[PDB]
């Protein structure tokens, strides 16, 4: 996350690292969200078939085994069959990884809700990107997990020519935009936070894509998957798998 902070600890606790291994090192490449006690959501961007994945819950530093922290392997990758990674603009970028054995839920560890089916946030609701990603453009990465504030962009706004134009369909969502506050790469996969109107913390959006001019950058808001429109899609893949 570029221009944003470091979270409380265990303040987001669906909130996962996605890993892989990289010649016997565990390498974070990716976010995710626990959506279920077997199920992490992500990006169908985060996933090849010919690495071997593992998940980290409950974490705040990526390098601290810190205690109720927990890594699990993951056993199933179910992509979406509409995606095409040729394709990034077209959307449909996502992923849902099952877990070799369920996690208990704990403080640190919880699942995180999604929005009704259809749901459509209006122009500057404040959400909030989450992750271990870059903290500028082509910099470093933390250690701890970031949060970022991020206004929604809505999209009679974020497909104006001047914002994304026609690289944005309604399967997405805008946020950011002010060259402040982004994400950034190793965000991908990660939640969109907003909170609904009833207090409650809901994962809106997964982290698809930014500019190739930046990932901080005016007028290109990062853009995020929009889970209200693969609600059922999501309980398809549990159901039958
Ligand atoms: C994820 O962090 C990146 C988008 C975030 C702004 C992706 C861009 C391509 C590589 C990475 O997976």
């Amino acid at each position: 996350v570029v221009g944003g902070e470091d979270a409380r600890p265990n303040s987001w606790p669906w909130q996962v690292s996605l890993q892989y291994d990289s010649s016997g090192q565990w390498r974070h490449t990716c976010g995710g969200t626990l959506v279920d006690q077997s199920w992490v959501l992500t990006a169908a961007h985060c996933i090849s078939s010919s690495r071997t994945y593992r998940v980290v819950l409950g974490r705040h530093s990526l390098s601290t085994n810190e205690p109720g922290s927990l890594a699990v392997k993951v056993s199933k990758l179910v992509v979406h069959q509409d995606w095409n990674s040729n394709q990034l603009s077209n959307g449909n970028d996502i992923a849902l990884l099952k877990l070799a054995s369920p996690v208990s839920l704990t403080d640190k560890i919880q699942l995180g809700c999604l929005p009704a089916a259809g749901t459509i946030l209006p122009n500057n609701y404040v959400c909030y990107v989450t992750g271990w990603g870059r903290l500028q453009t082509n910099g470093a990465s933390p250690d701890i997990l970031q949060q970022g504030q991020l206004l929604v962009v809505d999209y009679a706004t974020c497909s104006k020519p001047g914002w994304w134009g026609s690289t944005v369909k309604t399967n997405m969502i805008c946020a950011g935009g002010d060259g402040i506050i982004s994400s950034c790469n190793g965000d991908s996969g990660g939640p969109l936070n907003c909170q609904g109107a009833n207090g409650q913390w809901q994962v809106h959006g997964i982290v698809s894509f930014g500019s190739s001019l930046g990932c901080n950058y005016y007028h290109k808001p990062s853009v995020f998957t929009r889970v209200s429109n693969y609600i059922d899609w999501i309980n398809s893949v549990i159901a039958n798998n």
